[PDB]
């Protein structure tokens, strides 16, 4: 049995309050002995705490600080996701040679809640490291709010021109995936249906050539998905009394890979339970 949504998002906070105590053992007994860590997104996998240390010491070492945001579950038993802002310079460096980057890491807990594997989505241009163009993940970072915004307007048509007719998606990560364009117009027609709407916050690229990722608040009417998600152990509030009245929450993040084409062929949405609210009225 796995650990749940509010330890997952425990982990990931502690992840950064060890690594801001400048604990190198500390947070190595975090991880899961054969541990993965790939940071950035694009690059060999970091294998086994002996591995991990060798990474991190340097950043401990150059007194990394990581100022985490919110962090977001799924209904997966194992992933979370956590937005956060990590400041790091060479070691003594003032602050004028410290560089900033928003990043948004992904992490999947074992069922001991050991880290088992971690993926760092920044981009060049989520960082004060380099002004360097990076047009790319400009792109992709533009291509998932713009999701949002065709959602929004009801243009159902408009959304799916953004999309493979390969795509593969899942709604929330452990679900299941749909794929293919004649799903997502079903979906999108019953989010349209049920007034949907999805704010976007932040948004970061990956280092891939394939990925951004965005945080979303969203609003939707309690009927017809509030009683399904009390049904699948989405929603642990009680029921509101006027269904008819009340709205959900979700607050989630969108993930997206992006074809050679420049078509969308991937998405997932990183929510759970403890994520979606009543607002009722
Ligand atoms: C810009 C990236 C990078 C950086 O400054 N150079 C950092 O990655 C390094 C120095 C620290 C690291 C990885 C070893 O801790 C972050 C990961 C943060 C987090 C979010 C809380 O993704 C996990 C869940
Ligand atoms: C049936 C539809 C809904 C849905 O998938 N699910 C659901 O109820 O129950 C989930 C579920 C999961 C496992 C088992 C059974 C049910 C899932 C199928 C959700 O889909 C919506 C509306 C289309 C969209 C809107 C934004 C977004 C993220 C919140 C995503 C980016 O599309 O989800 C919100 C709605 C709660
Ligand atoms: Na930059």
């Amino acid at each position: 049995h796995m650990p749940a949504e509010t330890v997952r998002k425990e982990v990931a906070l502690e992840y950064c309050r060890r690594v801001n105590a400048g604990e190198l053992e500390g947070v190595l007994q975090l991880f899961a002995p054969d541990a993965r860590l790939v940071d950035p997104l694009g690059t060999e996998p970091v294998v086994g705490r002996a591995a991990l240390a060798a990474r991190l010491a340097p950043a401990l070492r150059g007194a990394v600080h990581e100022e985490p945001g919110r962090p977001y579950a799924a209904h997966d038993g194992t992933s979370v996701v956590l937005p956060a802002t990590v400041t790091v310079g060479a070691p003594g460096a003032p602050p004028q040679r410290r560089g900033r980057t928003r990043v948004m890491g992904v992490i999947e807990v074992g069922e001991d809640g050991l880290i088992r594997e971690m993926r760092v989505m920044w981009g060049v241009t989520d960082s004060s490291w380099t002004a360097r163009p990076a047009p790319d993940e400009e792109r992709r970072k533009e291509l998932a709010r713009e999701h949002c915004l065709r959602i929004n307007d009801g243009d159902v048509d408009g959304l799916l021109k953004l999309y493979s007719p390969r795509i593969r998606f899942e709604d929330p990560v452990g679900s299941w995936t749909r794929t293919g364009l004649e799903a997502l117009r079903a979906h999108a027609t019953m989010a349209v249906g049920s007034n949907v709407r999805e704010t976007a916050g932040l948004t970061v690229a990956g280092q891939d050539g394939r990925h951004a990722a965005v945080t979303v608040s969203a609003t939707m009417d309690y009927l017809p998905s509030g009683p399904l998600l009390a049904r699948h152990h989405l929603m642990t509030l009680p029921a509101p009394a006027d269904p008819h009245r009340a709205l959900i929450g979700i607050e989630y993040v969108m993930v997206i890979g992006v074809d050679a084409d420049g078509l969308i062929d991937e998405m997932r949405a990183y929510w759970g339970a403890t994520d979606v609210s009543l607002l009722d009225p």
